[PDB]
């Protein structure tokens, strides 16, 4: 079976939790802590291994942006450090193409990155690629048809409705149709032929709205809203369904986990995290 892994996050300070949720039986397992607490990180999976990428340790002892890449092996329940990125990237987005990890955007102090870099597990090496056309932190990233999409975020002055696409064989970014909603710190994922953008912050309010981009029609369409307004949510896909994990609603650090069924176009509550938190990294792989 396959589990939904949530790594890190934020409640009062950055967290080192790694916990796994099993959709088949409702259960949560607490597994080995991150070596370094971090919020604003991304999770991804390559070759059955879980990776935690970037973030920031917000701690009473000081605040440190992370250039770290760390690898969790479910077989051993151990974290191993990998090569660090060129730069710290808090509020990062990541996507996997052809067994390589793309690290996109994020912040280092007041630096809002447009830069993008690619990790090759077989060589344990990062290399920079073409930068985005826009500086983006709190950027949503998704992969569809071996193309990489960067969606919304914050450019240092404004939250963004814009999005762009990276064409690996041209090493080139191009704008796509902008979303119907400004979204920073949203959850972005892919399901079937569509990129979904769920929640986020629009500059004024946390959002419950959810819209999806069909690459064949180049248009964004709203689907049913989530039950909870949320920014800095985790999102993943498990068995053809979107799961959104935690985030912040303007009032509470949510423990709510909601699940979207695209056939009924409905959201439902499925479980709650063991504790409320925002800014987690999420991905899916085999059980330990
Ligand atoms: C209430 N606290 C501070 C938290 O919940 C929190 C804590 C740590 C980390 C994050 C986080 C994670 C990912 C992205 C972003 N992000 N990136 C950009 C913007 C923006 O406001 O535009 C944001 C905010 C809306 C979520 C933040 C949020
Ligand atoms: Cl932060």
């Amino acid at each position: 079976g396959r589990l939904i892994y949530t790594a890190g996050g934020y409640f009062r300070q950055s967290l080192s939790y790694l916990e796994a949720y099993n959709p088949s039986n409702g259960s949560w397992l607490r597994l080995a802590d991150l070596q370094v607490p971090r919020s604003g990180l991304a999770g991804c999976v390559v070759g059955g291994l879980l990776y935690a990428v970037g973030g920031r340790n917000n701690s009473p002892d000081g605040n440190t942006d992370s250039s770290a890449l760390d690898c969790y092996n479910p077989m051993t329940n151990q974290w191993s450090p990998c090569a660090s990125m060129s730069v710290p990237r808090n509020r990062i987005g990541v996507g996997v193409i052809d067994g390589h990890i793309y690290a996109v955007g994020g912040s280092h102090g007041c630096i809002h990155h447009s830069s993008v870099e690619r990790y090759e597990p077989e060589r344990d090496e990062w290399h920079l690629v073409a930068p985005m056309l826009t500086r983006r932190i709190g950027v949503g990233v998704a992969v569809l048809n071996r193309l990489l999409y960067a969606v919304g975020g914050f450019d240092g002055t404004n939250r963004l409705n814009s999005a762009e696409c990276y064409y690996p064989e041209r090493n080139e970014w191009r704008m796509i149709t902008p979303m119907n909603t400004i979204r920073s710190g949203a959850g972005v994922c892919v399901l079937h032929n569509c990129i979904y953008a769920a929640g986020g912050y629009d500059g004024q309010d946390q959002l419950n709205s959810v819209e999806r981009y069909d690459v064949e029609t180049e248009t964004w369409t709203f689907v049913a809203p989530m039950r909870h307004h949320r920014s800095a949510l985790g999102i993943t896909v498990h068995q053809g369904k979107i799961y959104v994990l935690g985030g912040y609603d303007g009032h509470t650090f949510l423990d709510s986990v909601e699940c979207y069924d695209p056939d009924s176009d409905t959201w439902s509550e499925v479980t709650r995290m063991t504790s409320g938190r925002s800014g987690v990294g999420v991905a899916v792989t085999m059980e330990p």
